[PDB]
């Protein structure tokens, strides 16, 4: 989509399961920003083979057509009931053993979904997104990982896309931080607000005695988001945000101004969000991006924004 | 303590129980930094009243003389530790109800407490601090909670130091990241490192399974740090801090080049670290600091630390 003043951004599908595709394609989707991979872990008794999973990966791949698709690998933790994963009890599973975590300590199943991955990447464009990065040192080993894989196809003669593009699923504050260092090392920054706001407030948004402190709009969390973009677009690369707030008609101008160049959100309000970028003047978001986040309260954050909507 | 240069910094104690005074003063702590009251709610199957607080409150405030105390309210949540106030289950009671969520919610709680500090303040310097912080809305609720506890204590004849000092426990990074609003309405902030780096990196240190996660000394854990200090200094006030990392010899320099202003420690770690403060260059520190917050990784941090220490 394009701003009033030809500035151009990218709205795209967060997709659940390879059928979610007719809705994208249905709402005008000009690309996949998440495709989780959960669905392919659960109600089952075993891990989802390599094979298992390049099969739902490549009918993604094809189902999209030109249109590129950002696979997020395995983002789970002990707060799901999955028993054949022998996962232990934790106090705080938000805080514990989950989502990259498990993979890199269980290198069959950071494996299996890699090199699936690879292999369906030849019959789409495709990019890989990894979740729960605090640490530069955490990518530096996936993308060794990722080369090892990529030779043991070559030996096995298995196509895959060898340029094949990496990025960071941005939702813990370390990885916001380091922003900069890690926009080094990978394609792109995809931003989980959800997940982001609640490690940055320090708040289980499902805890029902401070659901009210979980606010996407806090000026901390817009601020992190800012600096993320910031530091994505310092190194030639791009975010993308799949988090709710993407999806949330009251902040689509402002992201546009904080820099934004990718909106994944559920296909349905893709053409809401379409029109609106298309009748917003970019230099004229950035400003109002520069107001919002300079705002000491959530309050007063919105209160600017919502008034600069009217 | 002062540098070799000229730069002075306040090393104090942390204590839990006014017991804990007399090895601070053994130790030879200049304040105290950091009065945990959690023993006066823990181990019992009530409330502590405000006259129970007020009695310990004060036997520290008295102990202390001339030096200032810095009272943290109650900071701790969950059933486990509160039993006696039918608190629910939670599935991460790390980001849940707890500390200042639970005292603004039960008002009862907030009013004893703070009535206890604020009648125990006319008996020796003390301040408070308030943890968990993410919002400068929460800031001046609780300011004006304590202007209303104010007039109650004048209103029935009771003495209080009516230009008490209000401070931040800085363990969020919501708190870090808006730092400079929160300098405009609190005194002083402390940066309770141990919360905020299992906040920052998503990782609870107690997870046998994820422990490797928790590095104090990860890039963005410090540049927090350092981005709360800035801010304190650009508005006139000061940061000191409590956590664990204050008494770690292998972080002085670096915390010292920081700008930090207080460090408060175990007493008996006092000697140690005010003999490196007394035996460090503040100028040579601060551009080792700023090295060290450029590098990428914990490890090429710390790497440049050791060396510089060596
Ligand atoms: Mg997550
Ligand atoms: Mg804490």
């Amino acid at each position: 989509a394009i701003t009033l003043d030809g500035h151009q951004v990218e709205v795209c599908a967060n997709i659940g399961t390879p059928k979610d595709v007719e809705g994208a394609e249905r709402n005008g989707a000009e690309g996949v920003g998440l495709y989780r991979t959960e669905f392919l872990y659960m109600d089952r008794n075993s891990l989802p083979s390599e094979e298992e999973q390049f099969a739902a990966y490549k009918a993604v791949a094809e189902a999209c057509g030109s249109q590129a698709v950002i696979v997020r690998t395995l983002d789970i933790g002990g707060d799901k009931e999955l028993p054949y994963l022998d996962m232990p009890k934790e106090m705080n599973p938000f805080l514990g053993y989950r989502a990259i975590r498990i993979a890199m300590d269980r290198k069959e199943i950071l494996r299996d979904q890699l090199r699936a991955i690879l292999r369906a990447s030849a019959f789409g464009k495709l990019r890989i997104m990894f979740p729960m990065i605090i640490s530069v040192e955490e990518v530096r080993a996936l993308r060794k990982e990722i080369e090892i894989y990529k030779q043991e196809l070559r030996d096995e003669g298995k196509a895959f896309d060898e340029s094949i593009e990496i990025g960071v699923m941005v939702e813990t504050p370390a990885a916001a931080t380091i922003a900069r260092h890690l926009a080094k090392e990978v394609d792109f920054f995809s931003i989980g607000t959800n997940d982001l706001t609640q490690y940055t407030l320090a708040v289980d948004r499902m805890n029902e005695h401070v659901k009210e402190y979980y606010q996407p709009f806090h000026p901390s969390v817009l601020n992190l988001i800012k600096q993320v973009i910031d530091a994505s677009h310092a190194e030639g690369k791009w975010t993308g945000m799949c988090g709710e707030l993407a999806g949330d008609e009251r902040a689509t101008l402002l992201l546009l101004g904080m820099g934004l160049d990718e909106f994944s959100m559920s296909a349905i309000s893709i053409p809401r969000i379409k029109k609106i970028i298309r009748n917003t003047n970019f230099e004229d978001a950035k400003v109002l991006a520069e107001q919002a986040l300079a705002q000491p309260t959530t309050d007063e954050l919105m209160t600017l924004v919502n008034k600069f909507i009217e």
